[PDB]
RNA sequence: CUAACAA
RNA sequence: CUAACAA
């Protein structure tokens, strides 16, 4: 396997732009190239969280939701939500999958556009806007699995609520790098 | 991974040929297509060599080379070399890889074009031509490994030096079928 | 300098 | 009717 660098991915993409013009003549080799582009993307941008080992289901079904406030006040300038979510919410999805939980960002300043927020305030079904910015972590499994999963996701969400000093944020950098590619380049290179 | 069938390998070989028309546009694609051609080639035609077991290196370094003459006299029409080497030398190369040994086919008749042996016979660095066609089998390792390795290769070269009766040579059949698909003379669409 | 989830 | 290794 060729080293996964951004420079390489760019190379593969320019090739993919040309190769896809002849989808029939080159059907097999386009698939091969899609494979390699996919592999290189995963190695570059995808950061993965530890997966935990679970017993087979046994006991009652339990749904459990923990609320963890984001230390927005203590660190007023740090963008915690953006780093938890990731480009297209990819990081949150990765976390959801790896831990078997559901991640939901809620409370004041949780809406993408803070202007629209001020309108829903008080209204029914939006009562969480009265609360401070928090992450809800939620797992539903059987009595002998649900708490294992939860604790796995809690440990990760808590890590992400500790802001990283300048130039040490490996997670953030991968995110921003991918993001630059998404909205700096055209269609054949994003997603 | 796509399933490795001869129909697929053919298809990949077809594409590689079409790619010759774009000299620079698909450098990475050519390399990737080669990797896959190779992977499939191995899946279809690789011989299964018992994986020998190896002690940890202990002892003095030993380089040993054994010479095995091929019974070219007793079997004057049997292509022994062709069967030892294989298509693109891949049979020999794999034996090399599986045993840690080096395989060299030497002697009179050893050169592809015997017209050339004449030109070199008697010359320097070509003194092996004054000898009968034979196979040098060579390994270099520590003492507790080098003889294990060597016996593995020697056993297999010996096997290959016993000709097979007609149309029961599954090795020769796999070899010429790989060779056909890869040169694109055999193009199964099945 | 990320916006998923839910509606 | 397979041609590697070595120069």
């Amino acid at each position: 396997s060729h080293e996964a660098t951004v420079e390489y991915l760019a190379d593969l993409v320019k090739e993919k732009k040309h190769l896809t013009l002849f989808p029939h003549m080159f059907s097999n080799v386009e698939r091969l190239l899609d494979d390699e582009i996919g592999r290189v993307r995963v190695a570059l941008f995808q950061t993965e969280f530890p997966r935990v080992e679970l017993p087979e289901p046994a006991g009652d079904m339990i749904s459990i939701t923990e609320k963890i406030y984001v230390p927005k006040n203590e660190y007023p300038d740090y963008n915690f939500v953006g780093r938890i979510l990731g480009p297209r919410g990819m990081t949150a999805k990765q976390l959801e999958q790896d831990t078997g939980c559901k991640i939901m960002v809620r409370g004041k300043g949780s809406m993408r556009d803070k202007s629209k927020e001020s309108a829903h305030r008080g209204k029914a079904n939006w009562e969480h806007l009265e609360d401070d910015l928090h992450v809800l972590v939620q797992c539903e499994d059987t009595e002998n699995r649900v708490h294992i999963k939860l604790q796995a996701a809690l440990e990760q969400v808590k890590k992400l609520l500790i802001p990283a000093p300048e130039g040490t944020d490996e997670l953030k950098r991968k995110q921003l790098m991918e993001l630059a590619i998404i909205n700096g380049t055209y269609r054949p290179m994003k997603s």
